[PDB]
Formats: C-alpha cells, sequence, structure tokens
C-alpha cells in the first residue's frame, strides 16, 4: 500500500529537492492536495546521532509520537526499543515483528483490560505511580516488572500544581512499601523531564531524584536496575537548547549516580527526536482574500488546526511557513494570515506574517513536521489527511541492513 | 444491549416508557461482572425527530439543512434525510456521504465560503448547483470550474473574521460576478454557535435585505435568504431556541414577505444532534491527594480532550459530569479533577468538581455531547473512537414515517 511504498532518494538529492520535483509535476493538474514528504534516512541519521551521544542509553521510540507503520518498521530494523501506551500501540509494534521484551508499557494509568492484554502478549515492564494501579496490577497482571514514574517540575509547563504523572519520593516510599506487600516486583525508576525544557540541568535533578528512589528500593529489598530518563530532546536544530548540550550535561551525571559497574540499564523514550525533522509538509493556498488597512492578506490553505497543525493547540508549537522558491530582497513583503480549509474561525494556523504577494495554486512548506502532528490529526468537515510519501536513499538502506547485522 | 454487524446501520429498539437514560442504567449494569468498560455513546435518534418536530412549529418559513459538520454519522443523516430535510455540505467527502445515501443534489447547500478548486470541479460533475462565496478570487475560481452554478453570498455579522463579506465588499462581489456570468441568487450568513444576543439575527436579516436590494440594481434575481446556524441544541442554555425564533420570525416577516416569493433556509448543525447523545465513561484509575487532612481525588477516565472532549479545547464547551445514581444528600462531597486515558498532561476533562468518592470501574456520564464532540475526535495514542449505539422508539419510527410522507 501507499503507506509501505518507499521510493529511491537518488544520490546528491535531499528530501527538500524531491519536494520541489512533486510539485513541479503536479503544477498543471489542478489535484493540489497536501502532502508529506518523509525521509527515512533522516531517522537513521537520528538513530546513528544518538548512538554517539549517548552510548549507554538504549532508545525506546514513543510510538504516540507518530504511529506510522513505515517508521515503526524502520525503527525495529534499527533495533531500538518501543514505548506503547495502549493496546493498539502494543498490536502495532508486534504485528511488525517485535519481540515483548523490546516493548516497555510506559502508561502510568492502564485500563485494566489493557493490562490484562499487556500480559496475555508478553509484555512484562509496565510503569506506574500510585496505589490504585499496584492492586490493578496485583489483580491483571501479578509477574509484571514494574518501573516507578517519579515527579519532576517544569516551570515552563502552565500547570505546576496538579500534576498528571509522577510520583514523589514522600509518596515513591510508600509505593515501594505497598509493592513489597503485594508481592509485586518493581525493578527500577522512570521519570519524564518534559518537551519544554529550557535549562538542561532539570535532568540532572531528575537523575538524583531516581538515584535515591533507588536508594528506597533497596532498603526494601528490591532489586533496582532499570533507569529510565524519558524524553523531551528536541527533534530539529530549530531551538535555542540542542541535542547535544542536553547530552553533555546528562552523560556526567549518569556516570555520577548510575555507574556503569553497578550494573544499571539505562533507557530513554524520545519521541519528537526521531522524527520530527523528518517529515516536510507541503499545502496550497486554495483560497485568498485582500483586505486593505496598505495592502495584507488572508491566504487559506488545505491543511489546518483539525488537521496536521492541530500541535498549535495540543503541542503550543509555533509554525513558520516557508516559500518553495526563495525571494529576492527588493520584493515588496505584505502583512499575512494563514487560515485552514474548515469553515470555524478559530482554524487559524498564523495570525500575522510576512510575505510576498501569492496566488491561489502557490505552495507552503512547514519543516519540521513530523511531531504529533498526523497522530493526532482528524477528519473535521471531511477532509482527509495528507498523502504521506515516504523516500530512502540507497546508502541509507545500506546504514540500515548494517544495523540488521 | 449489543450491536450486530455493522454499528452505523444498527438501531435499536426503545420501549415504551424507557428513555435514554434507562438504557445507560442497562448497559452499565450488563457489564457489571467484567473488564471491558469501555466508554460508549447512547444517541436517541427519536430525539432529532423530536427536534425536527420542534423546528417545523417554530420556523414554518424556513427550511432546515443539516451541517452534516456538526456529525457525520450515517445514522443521524439517514434518519434526517428520511425525515426530508435539506443538507449544509463543506466538502467532497460529505456530499459523497449526503449522496451515498440517496439524497438528490437540490437538497444539498456547498456553504464553504474557501473551497479547493478540485472540490468545487466535484460539485459540478456530481449535480451540486448551489455554493456560498464571499469574494472574488473565488468567483474566479467558481467562472473557471462551475460556471453554471447558483452562488450565494455570504455577508459579515456582527466565524466573522474568517468569513463573511461587508456591505461595500458586497456591492463590488455582485457587480464583478455580473461582469463574469455568474448567476448569484441570494445571501447568506452565519450568527455564530452560541450567539448571546439574539438581535443580531434581525440585524443579519437587514442586511441582507440591502444585498437583495443590491441585487436588484445589477439585475440578479434574488431569491434564496440563508439564515445560517447557531441556534442552540440543549436546554442547558440561557438563550433558548423559541426565544430567537420569536424574535427570528418578525424580521423575516418584515424584511422578506412571503408575497415576495423568497426561499428561507437555515443550517442548523447542534440543535438536531447536541442532546440527542449521551456519553458513559468509565473511571480507570484513581488517585488521592492530602492537602495540608483534605482529601482530594484525581479520576482518570476511557476518553479525553483527544477524543470525544476535543470540543473543549476547540468548541469551548463546558462539561459537566453525571453520577449514574443520584447521590444521598448526606453524601460526602470532595474536591475532584478529571483526567483523559492519553499520556499528555494537558489532557484534563475538569479541573475542578464537588464528587462524591469514586472508585475504579464506576462510571460517569455527560449528557448533550451530540455536537462537534465525534466529529472532531482522533486516534492520538492509539485510543479508539467510543461505540455509539443508535437506538428509536415505536411512536418514535411512526413520526419518522408521517414526515416522509
Ligand atoms: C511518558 C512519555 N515518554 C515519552 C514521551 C515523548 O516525549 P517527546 O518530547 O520525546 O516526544 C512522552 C510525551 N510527552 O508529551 C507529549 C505531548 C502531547 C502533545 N505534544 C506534547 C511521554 O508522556
Ligand atoms: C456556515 C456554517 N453553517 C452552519 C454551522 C453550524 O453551526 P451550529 O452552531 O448550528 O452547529 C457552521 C459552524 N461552523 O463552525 C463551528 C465551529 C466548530 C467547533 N465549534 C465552532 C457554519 O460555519
Amino acid at each position: 500500500n501507499e503507506e509501505f511504498d518507499c521510493h529511491f532518494l537518488d544520490e546528491g538529492f535531499t528530501a527538500k529537492d524531491i519536494l520541489d520535483q512533486k510539485i513541479n509535476e503536479v503544477s498543471s493538474s489542478d489535484d493540489k492536495d497536501a502532502f508529506y514528504v518523509a525521509d527515512l534516512g533522516d531517522i537513521l541519521k537520528k538513530h546513528l546521532r544518538w548512538l554517539k551521544a549517548l552510548p549507554r542509553v538504549t532508545p525506546f521510540y514513543a510510538v504516540k509520537c507518530n504511529d506510522s507503520k513505515a517508521i515503526v518498521k524502520t525503527l525495529a530494523a534499527t533495533g531500538t526499543g518501543f514505548d506503547c501506551a495502549s493496546k493498539t500501540e502494543i498490536q502495532l509494534v508486534q504485528s511488525l515483528g517485535v519481540p515483548p521484551e523490546r516493548i516497555i508499557y510506559a502508561n502510568p494509568c492502564k485500563q485494566v483490560s489493557q493490562i490484562k492484554y499487556a500480559a496475555n502478549n508478553g509484555v512484562q515492564m509496565m510503569t506506574f505511580d500510585s496505589e490504585v494501579e499496584l492492586m490493578k496490577v496485583a489483580r491483571a497482571h501479578p509477574k509484571a516488572k514494574l518501573v516507578l514514574r517519579i515527579a519532576t517540575d517544569d516551570s515552563k509547563a502552565v500547570c505546576r500544581l496538579s500534576v498528571k504523572f509522577g510520583a514523589t519520593l514522600r509518596t515513591s516510599r510508600l509505593l515501594l512499601e505497598r509493592a513489597k506487600e503485594l508481592n509485586i516486583d518493581v525493578v527500577g525508576v522512570s521519570f519524564h523531564v518534559g518537551s519544554g525544557c529550557t535549562d538542561p540541568e532539570t535532568f540532572v535533578q531528575a537523575i538524583s531524584d531516581a538515584r535515591c528512589v533507588f536508594d528506597m528500593g533497596a532498603e526494601v529489598g528490591f532489586s533496582m536496575y532499570l533507569l529510565d530518563i524519558g524524553g523531551g530532546f528536541p527533534g530539529s536544530e530549530d531551538v535555542k537548547l540542542k541535542f547535544e548540550e542536553i547530552t553533555g550535561v546528562i552523560n556526567p551525571a549518569l556516570d555520577k549516580y548510575f555507574p556503569s559497574d553497578s550494573g544499571v540499564r539505562i533507557i530513554a523514550e524520545p519521541g519528537r527526536y526521531y522524527v520530527a525533522s523528518a517529515f516536510t509538509l507541503a499545502v496550497n493556498i486554495i483560497a485568498k482574500k485582500i483586505v486593505l488597512k496598505e495592502q495584507t492578506f488572508m491566504y487559506y490553505v488545505n491543511d489546518g488546526v483539525y488537521g496536521s497543525f492541530n500541535c498549535i493547540l495540543y503541542d503550543h508549537a509555533h509554525v513558520k511557513p516557508l516559500l518553495q522558491k526563495r525571494p529576492k530582497p527588493d520584493e515588496k513583503y505584505y502583512s499575512s494570515s494563514i487560515w485552514g480549509p474548515t469553515c470555524d474561525g478559530l482554524d487559524r494556523i498564523v495570525e500575522r506574517c510576512d510575505l510576498p504577494e501569492m496566488h491561489v495554486g502557490d505552495w507552503m512548506l512547514f519543516e519540521n513536521m513530523g511531531a504529533y502532528t498526523v497522530a493526532a490529526a482528524s477528519t473535521f468537515n471531511g477532509f482527509q489527511r495528507p498523502t504521506i510519501y515516504y523516500v530512502m536513499s540507497g546508502p541509507a538502506w545500506q546504514l540500515m541492513q548494517q544495523f540488521q547485522n
């Protein structure tokens, strides 16, 4: 099918050039639906970069970030783990041939029937942060390996008084004693610093806290070996806090609190890092209005906040439109807004930006659209999700085969 | 109650003396001793038939065209088509859905002011003649891909930011349409969903009259007046349907008398379906928080802001959780929050409310969940859309048959 359909990327060509080619090919066809170009070679590059930056940390891809079957198949061929939050994601991962020991059910609040499904399919490792979860596990998957998820405080997060997941150290101690009472095996500690991390020092704090809980486990009789540092790493270079800074702050903390001789196994749950920059979205300007204030423009394109751009609300992502052909400096720029296809007035992509005068049929490009865009899109107003074209060069395929070897 | 075959076309009998609430009670009791407690809807089509009867009684001069985007369930569209209402379609997929159920094109209005060219072409190919517009570029596109269309000018009202032409712009649009030999047959407006002041309608109607007169000056024979939607779909509102209709009908008689030959239609979306759907979610997780001991609770249920409750973010909807059994007056209440199945922290249905202490396996009910809830739901994190159980009483079926004749 199209999902499993992969196109060759010839030598000297990038995803950008492929985008330009397809756009030129449909110049006078009049079928100008929005579409993605997904470079799996970018995912292989990200994996190489991860192996180089965090050699002690095994990556478990957060499927909920992008559940595309091609992505999961490529990552499974690469040999990464997978973080699954629901029965459907476990089904997806196992359907591609991944054994259960490469799957972590890292949802702290799981429905009982889904816990039973995880037990039925041999997924042993699950996270938890509450006593009711311990009761449910004892009653539905008693031989599970539990990872205690501890809380982290993020200043940039809107809500800090109420945190959905994560136990405090005080609560963690009681959770460990309760797990010992119920004869449930606790094997490690997990945390999630959050995508909007501004200061890498936070990770260190979390790591320190994790060590503390590890010691607590040693006091209660548990053999703790699994440390899960979660996700939140950036997926593109268009950020102030870059991946390598975070890793350079993390590695000394890991060496200090969890030395290799201790026998600890360190993992992570990066979602956006692997896929963010792999996808580039092309939308077509389907409508245009001119408002006199000085000329300003309202452009309507064929994707919106109910589709790929739901990240504007759910993830609060900031999107900047890109022109296919670069404009000369002398050309005048105008104040413009960009709107979605749906009738709702709340379907606005960009409130105000500077753009040259464009016309219906012109294309706009959005880079770094791999993370939390298609995974949360809906078909409101009947508009279908854009076709995704997967590309991969021969050298990239060779690297993937080497990983299999 | 269990669906057999296809859920979309499966309808269950509602016995005499039974309401949707009783069906909810029965379904909840049926799964009392099992762990498959997925969230589900009960949809009373008889409530939709009641809404249609109420509309016919309140707005005898206004033909309703159901806004398919509010709820695209095939059962809903089938019932309304059997009832003989029109349909407002915003995209190619909605036209496909409506025509697949046997609705002729003259009962379809393409009320999307900014349509992609290929979708205009599709509408032309399938005989849908009537389309809305509010811009000159739209006139160019129509003259190119649908020359014999009947255009309805959408005017601004005090959604207005995204759509709606001013009277000044309306004059130029009518003259430009005359230049391009495009037939303009009427005027449409949308006062907005959940309008606080009914007087707006009067103003809008007045404005419509003006544009009608403009058409008479340029040579158009204007006959179609479209007053849009925005009518409430439940009694749980300050401004009730009958007040709005009591304000609308005199304005229609004053500005568009029946002897003038005008044909008046509307595009009610939420009015027909809002109260017809009741949602049942199961409490899948529970946390107890101590305030320094004042006990507060966090309940995690199996639907969230990525699912049915996306209306909180998109539709500005306030949800009221309801208990299956009415609580005792002396029963103690606690401060509580309600959270979704997904790992995302922002997936919170209710920040704070007063509820008695509940336990995993208990059910919560949400009424008036028919409008803009399932139509914009996604499968983020792999969580599946709730099963919908359609019910209909015998007398409701008799009323539907009377409408069909
Ligand atoms: C438990 C857990 N592990 C990993 C991730 C992935 O985070 P990343 O930033 O690496 O993609 C998550 C996801 N956390 O938040 C996802 C939010 C949903 C919309 N965008 C942010 C979790 O929870
Ligand atoms: C053009 C048009 N006609 C009808 C409707 C339906 O409005 P109603 O309030 O009767 O359901 C609409 C609605 N448009 O957007 C609805 C937004 C989506 C989420 N809540 C607001 C339009 O546009």
